[PDB]
């Protein structure tokens, strides 16, 4: 099963930010509210916004932050890359222990989709090699965050800004820097040709070996270099050698060093599953980290 | 995408319940903790328990409940079918507006998987027509619950007790009545042959149209009864008029009559998918309801 982190600690940080006509969501940690900076744009400064001068003309009194129907007072505003920061006069007493990280393509996280500051639902998604995510997001959803958890700490890794022509989504880390070559302005922009997350496909074959039925399992072996070619053709990312021993635990538990493994991914890009399905998916699955496999078998 | 309801309201009601060697999760609402009654069994008892034998042989102090760090004093106990009800001297201040509901086959709910009283993950499930669910659950997971939300109100519908031999799962409503012909005994049980949830498959074909994927549309048309005849043969639940009604929503926003979308699915069942995906998959997905489709497309 694809599984999301429990969302309570992030729900307790979600607020509604309105500036003029635009409402979106804010992230309220301590006495600071983070939200996408295009909240300060009207329907039409959005096509080529000069954010610096948009923001000049805004003052604290132009921002309506609400936790429920309770207004939080804005007492300062600043722009950091593509996110806005609003100092409010109340520290969120729900503030989890947390930090801001910038994730890598292939890494997974959980999205807490919200609308008008109220959580709608939660889902697990991955950062594609072309820096999009395959999410469900509608209008008013910008400012929603992705996150991971480690014990008590919430690691905020994504904030939402944009849908792309092809239906996928684009956003920034919590310091406002976009993932990939995207800009927060309403223009057609390059999706970018995507690839399969090789390390996660191997994580998930391992899960097959663990949780039982390894029918895919075949009796042939390879090394690193040829492995790249015929699948690089079905468009698979370079497995390095340091994806390698994040796959170390799963190799040690199954007994299988990385490459009998490769050579059965061969045959699944060499003559399909033969109509068969591994663990619940009639296709190869590439949105499970090795850590995702260990967590869930753990 | 499969989207679970946000989980914070349930997370604040989850506690650990211990009785001797046996530990699992409980649901802490007002001044009552509910958990699976096989918490009272030893490894050996669970072979063939007479739960009323076992329960008359215990007093309050044999139950240890913990809410994070803090122990809750059990001051009463009580059994309602397959769930135990433990009264405690404190009311859970995080108790939401809630309800207890028994759901029908085909309905969905989100599951908050917990271990030792602590949330670990959240995902969606359907009640199969055979009254099992295709979960992800290990030892210590019992007591985790399934629920839906409805504005402010968490309606609990599932409590977890068991993995059948085939890897699927079985449990009770929160009054403790099993979904299906199972019992809280550790003895091998079979679930009975599953069917496919038809009304949901149509809801996912509609979902697919909305998201640009329309190769499967035909322009044949069919009777409700003609459709159920063919469907039957492929082990699809009857499609009721109610189900037709329920689909009406999605039938407006796409301009496809239910019955014509039946015609297309009927062609899908007589001829297979010949190598094509719908919404990415080589199988027809039946674990989205109408309501889960609207919710995530409005
Ligand atoms: C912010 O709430 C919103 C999120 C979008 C809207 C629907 N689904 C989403 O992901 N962002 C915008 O509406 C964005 C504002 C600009 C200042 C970046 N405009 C936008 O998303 O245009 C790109 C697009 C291309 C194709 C379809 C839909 C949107
Ligand atoms: C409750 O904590 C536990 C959850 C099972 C354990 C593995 N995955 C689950 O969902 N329930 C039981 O152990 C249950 C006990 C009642 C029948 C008294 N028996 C059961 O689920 O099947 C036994 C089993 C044990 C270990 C692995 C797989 C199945």
């Amino acid at each position: 099963r694809k599984m999301a982190f429990p969302s309570g600690k992030v729900e307790g940080c979600m607020v509604q930010v309105t500036c003029g006509t635009t409402t979106l969501n804010g992230l309220w940690l301590d006495d600071v509210v983070y939200c996408p900076r295009h909240v300060i744009c009207t329907s039409e400064d959005m096509l080529n916004p000069n954010y610096e001068d948009l923001l000049i003309r805004k003052s604290n009194h132009n921002f309506l932050v609400q936790a429920g129907n309770v207004q939080l007072r804005v007492i300062g505003h600043s722009m950091q890359n593509c996110v806005l920061k609003l100092k409010v006069d109340t520290a969120n007493p729900k503030t989890p222990k947390y930090k801001f990280v910038r994730i890598q393509p292939g890494q997974t996280f959980s999205v807490l989709a919200c609308y008008n500051g109220s959580p709608s639902g939660v889902y697990q998604c991955a950062m594609r090699p072309n820096f999009t995510i395959k999410g469900s997001f509608l209008n008013g959803s910008c400012g929603s965050v992705g996150f991971n958890i480690d014990y008590d700490c919430v690691s905020f890794c994504y904030m939402h800004h944009m849908e792309l022509p092809t239906g996928v989504h684009a956003g920034t880390d919590l310091e406002g820097n976009f993932y990939g070559p995207f800009v927060d302005r309403q223009t057609a922009q390059a999706a970018g040709t995507d690839t399969t997350i090789t390390v996660n496909v191997l994580a998930w074959l391992y899960a097959a070996v663990i949780n039982g039925d390894r029918w895919f399992l075949n009796r042939f072996t390879t090394t690193l270099n040829d492995f790249n070619l015929v699948a690089m053709k079905y468009n698979y990312e370079p497995l390095t050698q340091d994806h390698v021993d994040i796959l170390g635990p799963l190799s040690a538990q199954t007994g299988i060093a990385v490459l009998d493994m490769c050579a059965s991914l061969k045959e699944l890009l060499q003559n399909g599953m033969n109509g068969r399905t591994i663990l619940g998916s009639a296709l190869l699955e590439d949105e499970f980290t090795p850590f995702d496999v260990v967590r869930q078998c753990s």
